C-alpha cells in the first residue's frame, strides 16, 4: 500500500504526512479550507467544518513537552504559546519537511467508500466540479472540536429567557460584553478562559458546575512548566501502582497548594477521579477579585433570572454562554465504521475499526490525553504508517473487541462517566503502548547498564517527545542530545536578564554542604560483611 | 484649637474629617475637584492636581486588612477591590459618618500662611473669585502620586527617539496599543500592571530594571490574602530580631516558591533589602507566555531602537512608557515647612514640621508603608487631632531633629537609596508607634492573663486595623468581635458553592490525628518534678 489518503491538514494531517514520506509512502492530503493548522489557525468568523478558537488562546503544554520527537521548537520560542506562535511552529515544520506539496486546499472530502477489498474510493469536491479517486489506505484527521454540544434540554426555561445565549465555539472577542451580567456554563478550559477574559471588563460573571473541577496553573516547581514535573515516567508509576485514594490524598495536597478549593468553591464531588483538570493561571485571582463567582448547576432559567441547584438565584443576567464542550462525527464515512455507543468508541486504541478485515484505515487525532496531543498523534502516525506497509500487525477481531471493552471499562473508572471524557487517557502509558507496537519505546532497565546518565534522566527527568527516537526505527541523533540540553531552550526565552557573580567561590547562599554532608553518611555501618 | 482645616478630600481627608468630629472639633474640608476619593475616583482624562489611575486597577490589600479600625467592609465585598468598588466603601463611609457636609468642592487651596502665632491664614479660590479665612490648625491631605517623576536625563538619546513616550500617570486604557512594540521602564506595580495589560494584545512588551524586584501574588497560603499571612505581629518580630541575612534566606525561599526569580530574570541585586515587592498575579505567567520580556536598564536610546546595559538591543520599539514613579510637592506652603533634602524628609514621623513652635500643622498621607495606608492614615489622624487639642505632646525640637535623622538612617539601610522609597516604612512597627502615642496599642503580655483567646490571635493571627480600638480612647465594641469573625467575611464572597457532606463522622479525609498524636507526646517524661 503506497498511495495513501490523509483527510484534513490539521496537526494530525501534517504529522501523518511526514510519518508517511518517512516510511516511504505517497500521500495525498485533502483540506477543506485554504490553509493548514485547522483549529490553531485563528479566524475571526466561525466557518463551518473547522474548530473556532477565541483570539487570545495560549497552549497548556510546554514547548519541550509538546514538540515532535525529532523537531524541537526553536530556542527563541516561549514555553507556552499564543495560538498564532504555535501555528508558526507548524508552518516551520511543514517547510522543513516539505509537506505542503501534497495538500489540496479547498478540496473537501464527501465520502470514503470501500472498494472490492484492499483499497478505498474517495469522493472529493473542488471549486464546483467533484472528482473521484482510489487509495490503498486512509488516515482521518478531521478533528473533533467542531460540533458544539449544547445540552439545552437540561436547562428548563431557556425558551422563556430573553437576553442572548451562545456556545463557546461562537466566542472570539470580549469587546462587546462590557459591563453586562454574564453566566457561563461548565468548567471547561473554555468556560474558564472565557469567563476570565469577559470578567475583567464585565458587570459580573458567574460560572456554573454541578461537579466542580480542580484548577491548576501552568506555573510549577521553580516556575518550570507543569507538564515537565507532572509527566515523568517515575511519577506515572506512583499514580498507577499507589492505591487509588492514596493518589487522591496526593492530588488534594498538590492541587490545594495554590488555594483551598473548598473555600474558593470548586471542591470536586468525587476527588476519586483523575479527569483532566483546568489550566487557567488567572481564575483563582479573578475569583478573589470578585469578577467571577462560581455557582452550582443551573436548575432552571426564566426571562432574566436563573434558579440554581442549591436554591440560589442570580437576577438580570443579560448573557448565557454554554461552554459545555463539543462532540464529533464522520459525515464522509460508513455509519458502522466509527461505532460509538453508550459512551464508548469501538476503535482499537482510538485508531482502527476492529470490524475491518484489511487494516487499511485508521482515525488519528480522535483522542484527548492528559499530556500534549502533538507527540501522541505522532506515535499514532508512526504505528499506523508501519501497519499499512505490513511491518506491524493487529491481533484478531476477537482480541481487539476484548481490548476495546477493557480499555473503556478502565477509562470510565478513572475519569468518570461524563460525555466530556469519551477519549481520556493517561499520557505516558498510552505513548509507551504506541511505541511498544513499533518497538521505539526505550527499555530503561537494560539501558541503565549501557548509559546510566540517560537511564536516570529518562525515568526521573521529564518524559519529552524526544525519548521515542532513542531506539526503534526512524531515529534522530539529536534525541539523546535534545534531552540533555532542554534546560537551555526552556530558559532561553525567560532568563532574559543577568546578575553576573560566580559559582566557584560565591559568598551567596551556601550549597556544597548537601553534597559532602550526605557523602560521609554513605560511609557509615558498611564495614565488610562478607 | 476647634476650627480645623483639612486640605483635600482624599482617603486621608475623609478619615481626618471623621477623626475630628470624633475628638469633637469643627473641620472645613477644601476639595479642588467636584467629588471625593481623590486617586480612587477613576476619570478618563488626567485633570491636573489629582492622581490618575488606569481603568483596571485592583487593590493590593485585603478588605479586612485595610478597612478602618471601627468600620469593617460589608461582608458581601471581595477581598481585593476594583478601584470603583473601593470608592464605594469610601462613599458608604462618608454616608455613615456624615462627613460630606464639611466638603467644599471646586475650592482649591492656594496658600496656607502663618498668622502672628496659634493659627493659620488659608487662601482658597472658588469658581472665579478667591476668598480667605483663618484656622486654628491644618491637616494636609493633598496626595503624593500626582507629580510624575520622569528621569529623562538618565536616558541618553531620548531626543532622537521618534515613536511615542509617556509616563504611567497618563495611562488609562490599553486599546490603542494593539500589536505595537512597547517598552516600559521600572518595576513599579504600575510598570507591572501596565506592561501586563498592554502585553496581552501587543506585538511585544519589555520591562527594564537595573535592580530587579521580587514578584509576589496576592494569593497566599490556602488562598488567603498575602497581607494577612505577611502582616502578623509574630512574623514582624522575626523580621526585626532575626539577623538581617537570615531574614534574607527566609525571603528568598518564600518568594521563590512561586517561581525561580533568577530563571525568570528578576533576581534582585541586593536581596539584603526589604523594599516593597510587586503585587501582580499575572506577571510570572505573562512572562512565561512570552508577552513580556524583562530587561536590564536602558543604557541608551536611538530613533527606533534601545541599547541596554548588558549590550543587548531591541529594535523597532514604537512606544516607551516611563513607569518610574512619582514625586510630591506642596505649592500652597512655606518652602521651609516641608524640608526635603538629599533623599530625606524632615518631618517628625512624616507628619509634623519640627521647626514649628506651636504643633498646629501636620501632613497626613505622605507615607508608603508595606501594608495598607488606610489604617495608617487613621492612626495618623487619631494622633494628630489629639495633639492639636493638647491631649498629646511632641518632644523638643532637639529630640525630634535627632529622631528624623535616625529614622531616615534606619530606613535607607532597610529599603535602599532609591528616591522611590523616601517614604518606606515597616507596617506594624509604625502602626504601633502611632498607637503608643495615643495609648491605643494593646499590650498583649498583660492581656495574655486576662484574655488568652485574643492574646494568641492578636500576636499570631492577622494584625487587622480593628486591634487599635481594643484599648485607648474612642473604642468600638465590634472590635474584639470583628477580629473573631473575620474568617466569615473573607469567605462570604468567595465560598459561593457548597458540597454538603459532614464533619462529625466523614470518611474520605482523616484529621484529628495531628491533635491526639501530639496530645500523648505532651505527657512523656514529665513525671512529678516538683
Ligand atoms: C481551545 C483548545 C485548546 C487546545 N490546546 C491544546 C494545547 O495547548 N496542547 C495540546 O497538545 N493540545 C491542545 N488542544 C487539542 C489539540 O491540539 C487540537 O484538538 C488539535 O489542533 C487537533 O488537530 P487535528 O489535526 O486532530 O484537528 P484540527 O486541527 O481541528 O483539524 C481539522 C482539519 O480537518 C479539516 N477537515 C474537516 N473536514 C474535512 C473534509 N470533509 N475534508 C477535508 N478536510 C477536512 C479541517 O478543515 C481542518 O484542516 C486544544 C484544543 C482546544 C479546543
Ligand atoms: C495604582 C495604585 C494602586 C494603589 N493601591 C493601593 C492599595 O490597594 N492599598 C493601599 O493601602 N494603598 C494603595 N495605593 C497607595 C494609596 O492607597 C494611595 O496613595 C491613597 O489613595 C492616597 O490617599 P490620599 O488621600 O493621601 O491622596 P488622594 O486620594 O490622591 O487625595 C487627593 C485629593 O486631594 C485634593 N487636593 C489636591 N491638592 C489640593 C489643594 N491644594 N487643596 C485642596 N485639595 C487638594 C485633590 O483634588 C483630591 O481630591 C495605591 C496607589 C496607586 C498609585
Ligand atoms: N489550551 C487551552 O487554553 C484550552 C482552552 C480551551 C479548551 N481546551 C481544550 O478543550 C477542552 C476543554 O474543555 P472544553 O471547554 O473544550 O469542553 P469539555 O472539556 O468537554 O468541558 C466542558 C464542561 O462543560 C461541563 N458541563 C456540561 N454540561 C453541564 C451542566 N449541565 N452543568 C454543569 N456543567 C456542565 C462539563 O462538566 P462534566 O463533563 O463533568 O459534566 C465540562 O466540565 C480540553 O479537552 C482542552 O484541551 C484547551
Ligand atoms: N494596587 C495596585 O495594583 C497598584 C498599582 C500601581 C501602583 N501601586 C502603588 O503605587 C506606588 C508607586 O508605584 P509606581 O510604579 O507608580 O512608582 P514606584 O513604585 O516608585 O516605581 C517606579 C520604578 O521606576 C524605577 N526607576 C526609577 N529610576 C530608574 C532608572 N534610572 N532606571 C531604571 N529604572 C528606574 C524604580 O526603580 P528604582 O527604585 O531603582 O528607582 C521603580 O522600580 C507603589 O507603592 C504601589 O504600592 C499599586
Ligand atoms: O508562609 C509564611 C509563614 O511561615 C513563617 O515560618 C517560616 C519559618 O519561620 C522558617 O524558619 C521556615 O524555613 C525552613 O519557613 C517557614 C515558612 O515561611 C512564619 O512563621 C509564618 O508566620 C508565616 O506566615
Amino acid at each position: 500500500a503506497k498511495k495513501v489518503a490523509v483527510i484534513g491538514a490539521g496537526v494530525s494531517g501534517l504529522i501523518s504526512l511526514k510519518c508517511c514520506v518517512d516510511e516511504g509512502l505517497e500521500p495525498t492530503c485533502f483540506e477543506r479550507t485554504e490553509d493548514i493548522g485547522g483549529l490553531w489557525r485563528f479566524k475571526e468568523n466561525v466557518e463551518d467544518g473547522r474548530a473556532s478558537i477565541y483570539q487570545s488562546v495560549i497552549t497548556n503544554t510546554s514547548k519541550e513537552m509538546s514538540c515532535f520527537s525529532d523537531f524541537p521548537m526553536p530556542e527563541h520560542f516561549p514555553n507556552f504559546l499564543h495560538n498564532s506562535k504555535l501555528l508558526e511552529y507548524f508552518r516551520i515544520f511543514a517547510k522543513k519537511f516539505d509537506l505542503l506539496k501534497y495538500i489540496q486546499f479547498q478540496t473537501t472530502v464527501l465520502s470514503v467508500k470501500k472498494c472490492p477489498d484492499g483499497q478505498w474510493e474517495i469522493v472529493t469536491e473542488s471549486n464546483g466540479k467533484e472528482q473521484s479517486a482510489v487509495f490503498d489506505a486512509v488516515m482521518v484527521c478531521s478533528g473533533h472540536h467542531i460540533l458544539p454540544h449544547i445540552p439545552l434540554q437540561s436547562f428548563p426555561g431557556i425558551e422563556r429567557f430573553k437576553g442572548q445565549y451562545f456556545h463557546s465555539r461562537q466566542y472570539k472577542h470580549p469587546e462587546g460584553f462590557e459591563g453586562k451580567r454574564i453566566l457561563v456554563i461548565g468548567i471547561g478550559n473554555s468556560a474558564s478562559d472565557i469567563a476570565v477574559e469577559l470578567s475583567k471588563k464585565a458587570a459580573q460573571v458567574f460560572i456554573s458546575t454541578r461537579h466542580g473541577s480542580w484548577v491548576m496553573s501552568r506555573i510549577s516547581d521553580d516556575g518550570y512548566p507543569w507538564d515537565m514535573v507532572f509527566h515523568t515516567r517515575f511519577s506515572s508509576m506512583l499514580r498507577n501502582v499507589l492505591p487509588r485514594t492514596v493518589v487522591k490524598w496526593m492530588m488534594e495536597q498538590q492541587m490545594n497548594r495554590w488555594f483551598n478549593h473548598e473555600n474558593y468553591g470548586l471542591e470536586p464531588q468525587n476527588k476519586y477521579l483523575m479527569k483532566e483538570p483546568v489550566l487557567n493561571d488567572d481564575l483563582p485571582s479573578r475569583l478573589l477579585y470578585g469578577a467571577i463567582k462560581v455557582k452550582s448547576r443551573v436548575k432552571e432559567l426564566t426571562e432574566t433570572s436563573a434558579i440554581f441547584e442549591d436554591g440560589t438565584v442570580e437576577e438580570d443576567i443579560d448573557v448565557i454562554v454554554f461552554a459545555t464542550g463539543y462532540t464529533f462525527s464522520f459525515p464522509f464515512l460508513e455509519d458502522s465504521l466509527v461505532k460509538v455507543e453508550n459512551n464508548m468508541v469501538s476503535l482499537y486504541k482510538y485508531m482502527f475499526p476492529p470490524h475491518l478485515e484489511k487494516p487499511t484505515l485508521a482515525c488519528i487525532g480522535l483522542i484527548q490525553p492528559l499530556g500534549s496531543i502533538f507527540p501522541t498523534v505522532e506515535l499514532q502516525a508512526r504505528w499506523v504508517t508501519r501497519v499499512f506497509k505490513g511491518l506491524c500487525t493487529l491481533p484478531s477481531e476477537s482480541t481487539m473487541m476484548a481490548d476495546i471493552i477493557k480499555r473503556n471499562e478502565k477509562r470510565i473508572d478513572l475519569f468518570g462517566e461524563s460525555q466530556s471524557q469519551i477519549l481520556q487517557t493517561n499520557y505516558i502509558d498510552y505513548l509507551d503502548e504506541l511505541a511498544l507496537e513499533i518497538g521505539a519505546k526505550p527499555d530503561l532497565l537494560s539501558l541503565l547498564l549501557k548509559d546510566p546518565k540517560l537511564a536516570m534522566k529518562l525515568y526521573f527527568g521529564p518524559c519529552n517527545s524526544y525519548q521515542y527516537r532513542l531506539v526503534g526505527p526512524g531515529q534522530w541523533e539529536g534525541a539523546r542530545n535534545a534531552i540533555f540540553t532542554q534546560k537551555q531552550r526552556i530558559l532561553k526565552p525567560l532568563k532574559t536578564r543577568a546578575l553576573k557573580a560566580s559559582s566557584n567561590f560565591p559568598v551567596s547562599f551556601l550549597l556544597k554542604i548537601l553534597g559532602l554532608l550526605a557523602v560521609v553518611v554513605a560511609f557509615f555501618f558498611q564495614l565488610q560483611w562478607f
